[PDB]
């Protein structure tokens, strides 16, 4: 019958097979053959119909060796997961849940903290312990009425070609990514990747431009059939004036009507600009998901606020031990204990505070955490947030 | 000339046509003339083209007397702006300016520590000082697919004609705007009001219904053009268990595809249900503006977060005072001083920071609000937050 292994190289063009029909956005064979290098050896399963050779790959899943930056500028090895199909013939058969005990079996052994996700469907992956831990925004600005504030800081900005500033891009954003909770090391291979794209495509997209400071760039593009929306694929400014300049630029696009990007919830765009309706909220999702593969070690590696006395509590999850967590001086000491606990959660909702994005008192009112204490709530709320707001980096 | 004063009741019919005018969802004379009861005495001005009788009315603002709650559950009397306009053909001639001065000249002299108003507009009242102070947030939840998720709490909650459970739904507002920032005391004559809206309307909204908990109410009705919407035009919750109980009534309505309600940012809904997504935002939006009228008496007035440390620091609000700004132990003191300024902000900010609603860091960003420190922006940041999130009471 069905079988769980990992893929040989005779395996491959039945998961591209799989993957082409899977994944509509599928970057062809070449593309996925630079992901390709980001998988480590074993990290890769897949479950073939039937025993010997002629079986056909009906299901496939694997990771990805990440680095993530977490609250603290700390940066935790994490294992992104990736290219997690089930062919439309075995669905409910119990392939993804066999596929992702086996990788996160092989995760935990490898020793990664915490693996990572991009949910292509809400309701799938918090039964296997993922939290949604950032929040896309998508901010659409009618730049026919949008005028800059007195105080908006602001010719330092260069309108360039993409792929003439590989160089300057990578250096903004590798600063960027150890700055910023969310944001991941970018390799070289998916900087090809990346650039590969800026190029006009015939039938497809219309070539990109970047707007290029010393301190942050812009990525956009017309949009394809609305002539009038630019759309920034990534900004990543790493001063408030190199993210000011860049809107200055933007705005300055007198060809447009309409720009939009997928941002996060504090980019501060809205307070450039004399009218805050201008910069709209047209679309609001889940990001990055996070799942906590070691409790202990990854409360212990993030940094907490300092704007919290210290404190101590017992903290439970589902399936996942109980610890001694106490907090102070913006560093926590994390202990196994059988103390009566005083705060309980899933796994899943660990991984939705761990960066930030969500607020532990929101999900004690959805009895999704549990505590005794309104008081230690409030000192986990203010623990847990981060300094710096958490963004995404790439998709993957 | 023009001229501004106060309008007899040789003035209303003037005033009125330039109301009905001006405001498309104009509270006919009828129920203009309940609002007109929370008017206090020298609350209105008009502007008059001519002077003498025989002068029709150009320009018209007034205040009402309000309640607002504010973090730590204290209510500040608050002047409520409505009913301003300036008639089309008198654009641009100083009217408004002149007139909100004049108002808060009143209001400051009648001894309101703060204004606040709903803005018909985004980039008008910036310049009088008025920051936004709450976010709407519209949730459209897909009800077809929403499951709820086996923490969420829950049978205690009827389907009830609003019109005969006015008493319970009173009570229960009552308690909800005393305990969240943002609650308005809604008066009697405003519960006539609304109630009266209830009936299906010939050739316009159909008839409301009610879902009544003990302890928190939605009031529903189907929408006029799609008739597979639900419309919550408000629910008011006191405890987790409420809310949760009348969102699985809410869900419960099979013959609807969607429910939407305008609510607030942290409204836990999403993580009562499997898919998070299913609680979709369709739209984004500031709520109350609020202008700080006097800066010590309303930052000395709400709470501060008991999680900061205390700590001490200059703040000046351009053309507002410099003040010693000491917050500990969730209170504030705020003095006059000349020392050197450690932080300065417009009015405007200072208001959109008041309930919580804004981070100031990210209004430094935007460097609406400077400091050199960012400790200083870390402390604020944490002490102005509040424990109980702000929502928004009724527009007016």
């Amino acid at each position: 019958t069905v079988t769980l292994c990992s893929p040989t190289e005779d395996d491959w063009p039945g998961m591209f097979l799989l993957a082409a029909a899977s994944f509509t956005d599928f970057i062809g064979p070449e593309s996925a053959t630079a992901w390709r290098t980001l998988v480590p050896t074993d990290g890769a399963v897949v479950v073939r119909d039937g025993a010997g050779p002629g079986s056909e790959v009906v299901g496939m899943a694997l990771y990805m060796d990440l680095r993530l930056t977490v609250p603290g500028e700390v940066v935790l090895p994490t294992a992104g997961l990736s290219f997690v199909a089930v062919a439309p013939t075995h669905r409910r058969r119990g392939l993804l849940r066999a596929m992702c005990a086996e990788l996160h079996r092989r995760i935990a052994d490898s020793g990664y903290p915490v693996a990572a996700l991009h949910a292509s469907e809400g309701g799938i992956y918090g039964r296997f312990g993922y939290g949604p831990a950032t929040t896309l925004h998508e901010l659409t600005v009618d730049r026919r009425f949008a005028r800059f504030h007195a105080d908006a800081p602001g010719s330092s900005v260069r309108l360039v070609r993409p792929t003439e500033h590989r160089g300057e891009f990578e250096a903004i954003y590798e600063r960027w990514r150890q700055q910023v909770p969310g944001g991941l090391l970018r390799p070289q291979v998916l900087w090809d990747e990346l650039l590969a794209e800026c190029k006009a495509a015939p039938g497809g997209d219309r070539e990109s431009f970047a707007l290029l400071h010393p301190d942050g760039y812009a990525l956009y593009r017309v949009d394809r059939t609305d002539l009038k929306l630019a759309r920034v694929s990534e900004l990543r400014a790493v001063t408030a004036d190199a993210h000011c300049a860049l809107w200055r630029a933007l705005i300055g696009l007198d060809s447009m009507e309409r720009i939009s990007i997928i941002t996060h919830p504090q980019d501060p765009l809205p307070h450039l600009l004399t009218d805050t309706r201008l910069a709209r909220t047209t679309w609001r999702q889940d990001g990055l998901w996070l799942r906590i593969m070691n409790v202990p070690a990854a409360l212990e590696a993030r940094g907490y606020a300092h704007e919290v006395g210290e404190f101590s509590t017992v903290l439970e999850v589902s399936d996942g031990g109980r610890f001694a967590l106490k907090i102070g001086d913006g560093r926590a000491r994390c202990t196994p204990t059988d103390a009566a606990a005083e705060i309980e959660m899933d796994r899943d909702v660990l991984g939705s505070l761990y960066l930030g994005a969500h607020r532990a008192s929101t999900l004690a009112a959805a009895n999704r955490l549990r505590t005794k204490d309104s008081q230690l709530l409030r000192r986990l709320d203010a623990a847990f947030a981060s300094d710096v707001p958490v963004q995404t980096a790439f998709e993957f």
